[PDB]
């Protein structure tokens, strides 16, 4: 029975219930993530920015079933065009706005990756992506407002691919956590 999360802590407890089994009800997970109303005090501990690029801050390891993390995007910070390593990926805005640009999987032949579509994800909205849907880029295009987002991936992954927009060529990337459970992890 899906109830509204009263706090981030409550959200985490609910997510543990929803991932207790071997499968994922994506619509239920998205609904509960959307239903949590971002409260900056509850996640300030995790909102550790870097001047030069976005940061990934681990919040919960989901008893192995998922990683829950907070990403902090300075003005002008964005991601590569990337995949999600055969995992479910949910993205909820906690602060600010992010531009999501969708791309198709490239063909073998080298070619410009043309954007399929784009949308602006606004505060408290939750997006969902997986490799069967396509690839995406996520960017804070604001000149004046930092953005903060809450990401859930299941199963957890720490490697993915970045795609060259000019050719479609992919390279393996390993991502690191800027912090874990509020502690900077250089
Ligand atoms: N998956 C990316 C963030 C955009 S969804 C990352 O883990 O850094
Ligand atoms: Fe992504």
């Amino acid at each position: 029975e899906l109830l509204k999360p009263r706090t981030l802590a409550d959200l985490i407890r609910i997510l543990h219930e929803l991932f207790a089994g071997d499968e994922v009800n994506v619509e239920e997970v998205q609904a509960v993530l959307e239903a949590y109303e971002s409260n900056p005090a509850e996640w300030a501990l995790y909102a550790k920015f870097d001047q030069y690029r976005y940061t990934r801050n681990l919040v919960d390891q989901g008893n192995g079933k998922f990683n829950l993390m907070i990403l902090c995007w300075g003005e002008g910070h964005g991601s590569s065009i990337h995949d999600h390593t055969d995992s479910h990926c949910f993205l909820k805005l906690l602060q600010g706005n992010l531009k999501e640009t969708l791309f198709d999987w490239p063909d073998k032949k080298s070619n410009e990756m043309i954007k399929k579509s784009e949308r602006t994800l606004r505060e408290n909205q939750c997006a969902y992506i997986n490799d069967s849907i396509g690839l995406h880029r996520v960017e804070n295009v604001s000149h004046t407002e930092p953005a903060v987002s809450l990401h859930l991936y299941s199963p957890p992954f720490d490697t993915c691919h970045a795609f060259d927009q000019r050719t479609g060529h992919k390279n393996k990337v390993t991502m690191t956590f800027h912090s874990k459970f509020g502690i900077r992890t250089p």
